[PDB]
């Protein structure tokens, strides 16, 4: 295996103006119900076998209570799959323009990191360098090597290319680049 940052180009499909970003969102991209960095790491932290899921929307938590003792990439990425309500608390974008889904031509915004691509086995974390995600093992992505450690954490679950990286975490305004 290899602990190896990908380079991701995300697609924000969501009307915003770039010098809007800069004064009204000064940290980063805010969802409806947006999470802190910690509450990042108190959410994906679930899979390896943690419950510090505090602060977090009840509506979040709710269902992640509901996934069992033994949640997997798969279980959140079904909810956000099934979800794109109001308490999502997750930033839904894409590795392309085509699944950020535009609503009638919203504006794409172009986030560009370097994230870990990791997958859960055992609630333990494993770095995926053989792909993105594998049909029902979605990936987890990490800005640093260990879930607790990171201040970006997304999950990214889609086809090879067509991957949709649906951010547990305030995606900062230092990453957003201009788009057309």
């Amino acid at each position: 295996t290899n602990l190896q940052k990908k380079s991701f180009t995300l697609y924000r499909a969501d009307n915003r103006s770039f010098e809007e970003m800069q004064s009204k969102f000064p940290e980063g991209f805010k969802a409806w119900t947006p999470l802190d960095t910690k509450m990042a790491r108190q959410f994906a932290s679930i899979f390896i076998g943690q419950k510090d899921t505090s602060n977090l929307p009840k509506e979040t938590v709710k269902n992640i209570s509901t996934w069992g003792a033994k949640p997997k990439l798969k279980d959140l990425s079904n909810y956000i799959k099934y979800t794109k309500d109001k308490s999502t608390v997750w930033v839904s974008t894409a590795i392309n323009t085509e699944a950020g889904g535009q609503s009638s031509g919203a504006p794409l915004h172009k986030i560009d990191m370097d994230l870990y691509e990791f997958a859960i086995d055992g609630q333990k974390l494993n770095p995926l360098p053989e792909g993105r995600t594998k049909n029902m093992v979605p990936s987890l992505l990490l800005d640093t090597p260990q879930i607790e450690t990171s201040s970006i954490i997304a999950l990214n679950h889609g086809p090879v290319n067509d991957a949709e990286i649906s951010f547990l975490t305030t995606i900062p305004l230092k990453n957003v680049k201009p788009h057309k």
